[PDB]
């Protein structure tokens, strides 16, 4: 979720995780992915 990306050092987006980074979870509900 939200807060385990953002204090896990990851970015929630709803894209493709950007270039060096991986799907590491997800956010808003589901909906987004947690990227790290």
């Amino acid at each position: 979720d939200h807060y385990n990306c953002v204090s896990s050092g990851g970015q929630c987006l709803y894209s493709a995780c950007p270039i060096f980074t991986k799907i590491a979870g997800t956010c808003y509900r589901g909906k987004a992915k947690c990227c790290k």
